[PDB]
């Protein structure tokens, strides 16, 4: 059973990576509107990131005796996302950073933000639509779209965790811009793995409002402000701390 | 209580970073003597590193159920030190490396070493002077300036830990000189976090004679040679191993 | 006893690094045949990597209460191998990568593969020949050349672990080619440490057919196909996945 349970989980994620890769190839051959192409690529990139993260989290909770096993898979798939999702953010907090600490206009930023939000809801539905066709034994429940409360620490602790992780990732994302592309993807994948390892036991270390929407949508519906604070406000506060540090403090300090 | 306990701890460290940042700005505007400016900046940089590390260690022991939570804060503040303390070492072992494996003259090296030692004692006093004004509930004890014996492993194990960590950090510090500044700070912050994670449970992973003086001054007074060996001799032995490896062995090997 | 037990373990590894360093220097002064020089250097590099890994694993199992202590030593010696074993692979899977995803001819690749295999068997014999002269208390058993079954996870889990680790390391090895040499060695040492930390509790995280031959030769003899699948097939499958990803998928995707 576990032989079929594990193979199906990896197979679906590799299927999704190939399926969104083909969709990117197809879109790149019949989408000559720059705004429309920006929307579709962001929709595909967010869908891949959400579905793979959904499967990775489900794999982890089915394998509690080997926490280090999923850590390598988290690194592997973070590296895969970097190599295949070039030119996208798949993160609303990343879009605010490029609009504020960068040259991204609000016109293209609004389209990317919308594409991420539609993809996050679509990824959850496809996540719920999948796992209902049979396949894995644990997929039969399909999580029953039941809130699991990813955050167990206090409200203040979770906000600090998400703000610091958002600050740590996006500052590196901003500071690795001039770095060689191949090296940068490996560095960001390593940083993502550390943040997940550091924050996964406390908050889940999402620092991604769109990804948190797909993972914990039913948690959001039950208690909106508490989840909206931890996963939408706190990561956005890490981006604001980058503005204060890298636009006001450091330029004046040096 | 824990909501006020945690907020005060972060608030003080961010206060110190801003307060030493302003002092650096003020010093940079009224200190035209190059030797005097070198002393003050090293005093401010060592004070910030000692006070933040004091608060981080105190936060960690108050939060034993979430060891990964402090790990992100350790990374965050290591990154902050790299961004704000440019041009300083805040490490006596780093000064020996620049005097020996570098062009730093003993004239400027002696001033930096003194500034670190005055700052380490001043940081401890300000650490003891603080926490006595009330503020946090656990601050009321203010650690009671009581030896906590940071090293529990055998004497040989702790010496190896401090020598290897000093070798690992300072070799990277030497080898990341040509690396882009923004990338280098992120890499050294990650390395610091690993060494603290790897060595914190055994020695504390200081590899910094000045920082160890502030953290464990009362431990030093009770048993000097044992702490002087682990925290002053062993880190200095890691620098010597770098001289043997990178000046004698490797040049002859290649 | 443990003071002598630990000092002997570090002393032998540093002795081997110096002894293979001198042999490399001697070979570089009396070997004018390029094929012969390629064989000897690969034999010396594989011997150093196998013997140090043998001692590191033996140190780790003698020190179960301080798992983080050996992690720093694993990083330290991985960094040492990078600095002293320049121009070699010490990995059969690395040789396939250079023959397939690179310009290494099969003529020089076959000599390197043979040199690794002779060294792995010679390292095991010298490992068994050593520890029989007395020295450490735990060396007296000298592991009794008894199978320890490094893999406890299921067959499917171990194959995934070795394939992913081989993919993760060798893709970074391929993508760090243009990176500065000094930075690259530090990055690969960090990646090796993570893979060992991530995979050591499940498989041992070898992703090195030659190294696995020396470590678990008696395990190989007892149950060949099961160990040949995990340590020879699975790492070679990670290299094949790199070919599919970096020669077929990514070029067509972008
Ligand atoms: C602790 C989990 C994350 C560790 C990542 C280390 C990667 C090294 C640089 C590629
Ligand atoms: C920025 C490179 C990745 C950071 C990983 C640091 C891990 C340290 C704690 C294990
Ligand atoms: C030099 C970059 C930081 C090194 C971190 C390695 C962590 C490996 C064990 C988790």
């Amino acid at each position: 059973s576990e032989l079929q349970d594990t193979c199906t989980s990896l197979g679906l994620m590799l299927s999704v990576v190939l399926l969104m890769g083909l969709a990117r190839v197809v879109a790149r051959q019949q989408l000559h509107r720059p705004v429309a192409h920006a929307f579709v690529l962001e929709f595909l990139a967010t869908f891949q990131l959400c579905c793979c993260t959904h499967e990775l989290q489900l794999l982890s909770e089915q394998h509690p005796a080997h926490p280090t096993w999923t850590l390598t898979l988290v690194y592997f798939f973070s590296l895969v996302h970097g190599l295949t999702l070039v030119g996208t953010s798949s993160n609303p907090c990343g879009v605010m950073m490029q609009m504020m600490l960068g040259g991204m206009s609000p016109e293209t930023g609004a389209v990317r933000l919308l594409a991420q939000l539609v993809s996050a809801l679509c990824s959850r539905y496809c996540t719920s639509a999948l796992w209902s066709l049979g396949l894995t034994q644990y997929h039969v429940s399909e999580r029953s779209f039941a809130c699991k409360n990813p955050i167990r620490v206090d409200l203040l602790k979770a906000v600090i965790t998400e703000a610091v992780c958002s600050f740590l990732f996006h500052s590196a994302l901003l500071h690795f811009q001039e770095v060689r592309t191949k090296l940068r993807i490996h560095l960001l994948a390593a940083l993502i793995t550390f943040l997940v390892y550091a924050g996964g036991s406390l908050t889940g270390a999402v620092f991604n409002p769109a990804l948190a929407l797909s993972l914990h949508f039913m948690c959001f519906d039950e208690a909106f402000p508490q989840f909206f604070i931890v996963y939408w406000l706190a990561p956005s506060l890490g981006i604001l701390l980058m503005i204060l540090m890298f636009s006001f403090f450091l330029p004046w300090l040096h």
